[PDB]
């Protein structure tokens, strides 16, 4: 039996949902997505590893007042898009970038029926931005920015404390990208990451870091 589902006010209008899964090392991992809320609708930012918790989070929300806008997965692993099926079953709006879509498509996953490309993308106009720093733990990672609180989501790109699964990363590539990021959210008040506590921009370097190492601890 893996742990319930949590949910945790992190900041005004913003909430970090927590889920887990069983792997093969850690056991039981945790992984943490967010929850915004702009007007009297919420807005999904990853959803949990199965039908089961997104129905648990939706309905958590939904009793509160609050109209499911969409959600936005930050890559394609289920720890980010395990609830895409339930959702668009509900037809709520489910969103994902085309490379995530790509990648789902291919892994002969249901796709988000919403898709967007560029380096930057609004998902809600002043108040939720997907941002794509580039390849890093997978092809398609993105990040998604919260402007007005200064929060950043950093799903699974955001590795300060070591890079984890290697399987789909781009190693080469994931220090460039974590260089863009740094500079792009700088700024940043919060970072949080997917598998680990919440932090403040020294996240962004901490990645960086551990990219440069997994790169030289390659060749
Ligand atoms: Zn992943």
């Amino acid at each position: 039996s893996l742990p319930d589902l949590k949910i945790e006010k992190l900041d005004e209008g913003v909430y970090v949902h927590t889920s887990f899964e069983e792997v093969n090392g850690w056991g039981v991992v945790p992984k943490h997505g967010l929850v915004v809320l702009v007007n009297a609708e919420a807005y999904l930012i990853d959803t949990p590893f199965t039908a089961k918790d997104t129905e648990k989070l939706v309905t958590w929300f939904v009793e509160r007042g609050y109209k499911i806008k969409g959600s936005i997965s930050s890559h394609f692993h289920s720890a980010s898009t395990g609830g895409i099926e339930w959702l668009n079953s509900r037809s709520i709006p489910t969103y994902a970038s085309e490379l995530t879509n790509e990648l789902l498509k291919k892994d002969g996953k249901v796709q988000a029926t919403n898709s967007f490309s560029g380096v930057n993308y609004w998902l809600v106009k002043n108040k939720i931005e997907v941002f794509y720093p580039g390849p890093g733990h997978t092809p398609d990672n993105v990040v998604v920015w919260l402007p007005e609180r200064k929060i950043l989501f950093g799903g699974c790109f955001i590795k300060p404390y070591g890079l984890g699964n290697l399987g789909d990363a781009n190693i080469e590539a994931w220090p460039k990208s974590a260089k863009l990021l740094k500079s792009k959210y700088g700024k940043a008040k919060l970072v949080v990451p997917s598998h680990s506590e919440v932090g403040d921009a020294s996240l962004l370097k901490l990645t960086l870091e551990q990219a440069v190492k997994g790169l030289n601890e390659s060749k």
